[PDB]
């Protein structure tokens, strides 16, 4: 797709800290851009929609190539339309924003310039951030993660995409998303099936796959750390059901691992670590600092800080595994006790190491789940299982919670605030900010 200018595009500024092994940190100035799927896609010479509701214009978009030629992505009114605001090192994302139309959530990427994404090499480094999840109830996910996207949004590889990173193109994750309206400079109108429960989305004949590092997927009730490997490290298109993921009828038939090796303290047995109020180790009604370290072995370490008190990831005992480090032994023990073969089939942490050794783009989002009501994160999943089934209970939310239309109606003012992002060598982000 191309870019249009009927609505101006001004990326909300966001500062972060780059720290060094020497003990000091320096401020970096970047910005955030909303993903192409949330934007208004219209004709290049008029204001006629190429996509409206969950359907494509059959005349402007008869096939994927002609659609990309006749259509363009326009600018976003971040605050008034999408409920996205920034202030210094802080980013706030509202749940439901009412303007001329209703908008639900947003998916944002950190930029290096107004036309390029910021790339981070996670291996050997650590990522720290502050988060306020107090206004996030059951069914919502305030996510901070990394994906192996191209810095230009895919422009150099696919010239029919001239919109690029400036307009949030080139997204991919481990679910190999088929809901994307534009993949590889072409539309996704061919094979498009409108969502039966979402008036704004659908599923197309193409999907976009790549490695995904879920540093943070959470709400006020539950939180999870999940690395997801793929046989092909970076962005790659997939065909129909051969994609795998949430959008396909078989989630394990593709090139990526849609499950991942998840570490959820509640799911592993510590139901007293994370929750609302002083009855938990980490009080989710207050701001908390989350630090994630990627040592060169490929293992992931984690610690938290709240009110000056430091807590390492809680120890978990699963099978022959014992400890608090997310390593190969944890992931193998998880598959043995909770079930599944997806993580190991795709290569485990050894394959995932190829992703963290390369560049990855920072993604910050807020969304509800139209496929599984976020039950996989904060409730009992599958719903017919009990606590007697290993790893079934992931949180205290009811198996009846998270219905999109209901949470959108009941908690429209829900929000997540990500702040004070610090990045640098392991053991360096706890030093003074510059
Ligand atoms: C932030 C988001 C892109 N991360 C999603 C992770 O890939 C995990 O995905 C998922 C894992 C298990 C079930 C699911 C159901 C619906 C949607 C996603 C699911
Ligand atoms: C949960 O983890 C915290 C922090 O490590 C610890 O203090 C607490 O004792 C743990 N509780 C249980 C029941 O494991
Ligand atoms: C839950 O339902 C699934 C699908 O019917 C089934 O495979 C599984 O055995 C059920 N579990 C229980 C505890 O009934
Ligand atoms: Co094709
Ligand atoms: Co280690």
């Amino acid at each position: 797709q191309s870019a249009c200018t009927l609505q101006s595009e001004t990326h909300p500024p966001l500062t972060w800290q780059k720290c060094s092994s020497g003990g000091t940190c320096t401020q970096q100035t970047g910005s955030v851009v909303i993903d192409a799927n949330w934007r208004w896609t219209h004709a290049t010479n008029s204001s006629t929609n190429c996509y409206d509701g969950n359907t494509w214009s059959s005349t402007l978009c008869p096939d994927n190539e002609t659609c990309a030629k006749n259509c363009c992505l326009d600018g976003a009114a971040y605050a008034s339309t999408y409920g996205v605001t920034t202030s210094g090192n802080s980013l706030s994302i509202g749940f439901v924003t009412q303007s001329a139309q209703k908008n639900v959530g947003a998916r944002l990427y950190l930029m290096a310039s107004d036309t390029t994404y910021q790339e981070f090499t996670l291996l050997g480094n650590e990522f720290s951030f502050d988060v306020d999840v107090s206004q996030l109830p059951c069914g919502l996910n305030g996510a901070l993660y990394f994906v192996s996207m191209d810095a230009d949004g895919g422009v150099s590889k696919y010239p029919t995409n001239t919109a690029g990173a400036k307009y949030g193109t080139g997204y991919c994750d481990s679910q190999c998303p088929r809901d994307l309206k534009f993949i590889n400079g072409q539309a996704n109108v061919e094979g498009w099936e409108p969502s039966s429960n979402n008036a704004n989305t659908g599923i197309g004949g193409h999907g976009s796959c790549c490695s995904e590092m879920d540093i943070w997927e959470a709400n006020s009730i539950s939180e999870a750390l999940t690395p997801h490997p793929c046989t092909t490290v970076g962005q790659e298109i997939c065909e129909g059901d051969g994609c795998g993921g949430t959008y396909s009828d078989n989630r394990y038939g593709g090139t990526c691992d849609p499950d991942g090796c998840d570490w959820n303290p509640y799911r592993l047995g510590n139901t007293s670590f994370y929750g609302p109020g002083s009855s938990f180790t980490l009080d989710t009604t207050k701001k908390l600092t989350v630090v994630t370290q990627f040592e060169t072995s490929g293992a992931i370490n984690r610690y938290y800080v709240q009110n000056g008190v430091t807590f390492q990831q809680p120890n978990a005992e699963l099978g022959s595994y014992s400890g608090n480090e997310l390593n190969d032994d944890y992931c193998t023990a998880e598959e043995a006790e909770f079930g599944g073969s997806s993580f190991s089939d795709k290569g485990g942490l050894t394959q995932f190491k190829k992703a963290t050794s390369g560049g990855m783009v920072l993604v910050m989002s807020l969304w509800d789940d139209y496929y599984a009501n976020m039950l996989w994160l904060d409730s009992t999943y599958p719903t017919n299982e009990t606590s007697s089934t290993p790893g079934a209970v992931r949180g205290s939310c009811s198996t009846s919670s998270g219905v999109p239309a209901q949470v959108e109606s009941q908690s429209p003012n829900a929000k997540v605030t990500f702040s004070n992002i610090k990045f640098g060598p392991i053991g360096s982000t706890g030093n003074p900010s510059g």
